[PDB]
């Protein structure tokens, strides 16, 4: 179930980098199995930085389960969530985070050393709760695959 | 001018509590004395956890400006920014943040114990050079208030 899912965000990545919408990230939001909500970066489509795609899909998550908080829902993200991302997953109350690359293979194709602290343990103020896991194998070649392939087919942010 | 924006802040705080959008948090985006963008936390109105009053004004200001990086703005929380504020205001590339109540005085009320380690400066992997104020005195001390004023007339999220 998590490989199903994990490609589902990386092909939101790919497509979301194919439209001009943003950058190469993906995020699927899921309830047992069932996708909530499947969302890629949309920075450029919207003109606003905090629209990352985690943060889109918890926009678009609530909205469709007409409530604030995600507890019973899993996030999967093709890229390890930035902390404005990974505040945001805080506050959703999201019981399970599964992504696909480290935040240094997009650091590699120029974006932002902006790392969350409380995602890999070195957090002292925030002190996340949730599940997470990083992939191995497969899906980590297919994320990491994401940012060698898209490398100058969209404009920075 | 820090004392007549934060203020607008701690007012719409005010504002958005007694017209039931959200909770009491305000945040002003000012562009060399213009005020870009004036709002409150909508998490109830818009049934979006990341919509406090910080990444709303972010959007509003960046769509009102037809540009994703504020760096010639300065931004005024009512309070001390969470960690997805902090990471969104990272992003937005806001060069200053004028800020009146400390997290704790959220805090005292029930909010989560849910701390920015990148503002406090004790991260591992997160660093900060943003320019910081915390207010003190005068806006500061009206602006703690805030908590004990609104605390009933609001449900915690
Ligand atoms: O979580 C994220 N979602 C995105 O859409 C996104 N777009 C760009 N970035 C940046 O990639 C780096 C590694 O996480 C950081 O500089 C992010 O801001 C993003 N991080
Ligand atoms: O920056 C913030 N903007 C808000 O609108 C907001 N609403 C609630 N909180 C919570 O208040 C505490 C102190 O920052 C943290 O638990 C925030 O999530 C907020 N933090
Ligand atoms: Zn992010
Ligand atoms: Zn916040």
């Amino acid at each position: 179930s998590d490989h199903k899912f994990l490609t589902q965000a990386v092909e939101e990545a790919y497509k979301g980098v194919d439209c001009g919408d943003g950058g190469p990230f993906g995020a699927v939001i899921v309830h047992n199995n069932e996708v909530v909500a499947s969302c890629h970066n949309m920075v450029l489509k919207y003109t606003d930085p905090t629209a990352h795609a985690e943060v889109t899909a918890i926009r678009e998550a609530c909205k469709k389960l007409n409530k604030i908080e995600l507890s019973e829902c899993e996030i999967y993200a093709s890229c390890e969530p930035c902390p404005m991302c990974f505040g945001a997953i805080h506050l959703s109350r999201l019981k399970r985070l599964v992504y696909g690359a480290k935040a240094e293979a997009a650091i590699a194709i120029g974006f932002d050393d902006f790392i969350a602290d409380a995602l890999r343990g070195t957090g002292v103020y925030q002190k996340s709760s949730l599940e997470i896991k990083k992939a191995d194998g497969n899906g980590a070649a297919i994320a990491e695959q994401v940012f060698q392939n898209t490398k100058e087919k969209f404009r920075l942010y």
